[PDB]
């Protein structure tokens, strides 16, 4: 009765086998310095739960980005920050150099190392077939270090991933819908941004794991090799499961969902339709051929599948041919 449960393949105990403290994140006390060593300088833009600016630490000069909080749930704080202070110094992982809180108004906010981003808009155009291996390997290390750590980022796009161009320097950013991994959790799938969702979150499979990460980074490869952005471009989480399909087929699907005996929401049965398995060459022309090769094509065909046991984890990718001119 009910979903087939699953586990991760790779890390799968890494939190069971340490103390509450590192993944009981609501017992974390924070506490908030003074953001008098800071000053905002730029709005650079309003992210989902904050505001963002640029700032400057008025002690060394040194360049900051300030994530001020708009009121939210005090256990999603504890968690962004239990997370990012596990992870810092890890390879590519964004670091959360200070917490802070302005005295007169209170608000919190986070502050992190800057990176001089170039829009991903102007910057991947400019790409060539060894950069996008390059920075598709430095997203790998952060997700390999992260996975490792027991935690999922679940938010994996474009946008969450700086680039300082200059210095060939990546940061994967915005830890703020990332969770602890523990096997047999049944989680909530409104998360990622809807470009890069799962199948596993848009037909409601709520035992998923860091696997969710690799096909989000699979959307962005796709978009990038093929300069299609988005890759799987749906107006809503429904029809954004009838792009996939229409790509990786029908027949898959409906394999992906009686396997995992996931029961499928009516709403999808009218829109899904019948669909062939397209071959990834279909989106091959003469404006893309030099990022495209037989390994680019591989990779990407074992990142984008349904049944998410069978997608490349984190490090069986950065051992896939495709890395060998950059490894
Ligand atoms: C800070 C965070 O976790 N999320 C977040 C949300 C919105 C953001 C940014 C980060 C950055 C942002 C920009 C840069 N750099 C670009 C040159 C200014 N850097 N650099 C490091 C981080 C981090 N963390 C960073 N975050 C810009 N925006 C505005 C996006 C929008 O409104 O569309
Ligand atoms: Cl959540």
């Amino acid at each position: 009765s009910g979903p087939v449960p699953s586990r991760a393949r790779v890390y799968t105990d890494v939190n069971t086998h340490r103390p509450r403290e590192y993944w009981d994140y609501e017992s974390h006390v924070v506490e908030w310095g003074n953001q008098d060593d800071y000053q905002l300088v730029r709005k650079l833009g309003r992210g989902k739960y904050s505001e963002v600016f640029e700032a400057i630490n008025i002690t060394n000069n040194e360049k900051v980005v300030v994530k001020i909080l708009k009121p939210v749930k005090k256990k999603k704080i504890k968690r962004e920050i239990k997370i990012l202070e596990n992870l810092r110094g890890g390879p590519n992982i964004i670091t959360l150099a200070d917490i802070v809180k302005d005295p007169v108004s209170r608000t919190p906010a986070l502050v992190f190392e800057h990176v001089n981003n170039t829009d991903f808009k102007q910057l991947y155009q400019t790409l060539t077939d060894y950069d996008i291996r390059f920075y598709m390997y430095e997203i790998l290390k952060a997700l390999d270090y992260c996975h490792s750590m027991g935690i999922m980022h679940r938010d994996v796009k474009p946008h969450n991933v700086m680039i300082d161009h200059e210095h060939r320097k990546l940061r994967l950013i915005d830890w703020g819908l990332a969770e602890f991994y523990h096997p047999g959790q049944e989680y909530n799938v409104r998360v990622a941004s809807r470009y890069f969702k799962g199948p596993e979150l848009l037909v409601d499979y709520q035992m998923y794991d860091y696997s969710l990460d690799m096909w989000s980074l699979g959307c962005m490869l796709a978009s990038m090799i093929f300069r299609k952005e988005p890759f799987f471009h749906g107006h809503d989480n429904y029809d954004q499961l009838v792009r996939i399909a229409k790509v990786l087929g029908t027949e898959d699907l409906y394999d992906y969902i009686d396997k995992y005996n996931i029961e499928l929401d009516p709403r999808f049965n009218d829109i899904l339709g019948r669909h062939s398995r397209k071959r990834w060459e279909r989106f091959v022309h003469s404006e893309n051929q030099h990022l495209v090769s037989p390994e680019a094509l591989d990779f990407l065909d074992k990142l984008l599948r349904y049944d998410h046991q069978s997608r490349l984890t984190a490090r069986e990718a950065m051992e896939h041919p495709y890395f060998y001119t950059v490894v």
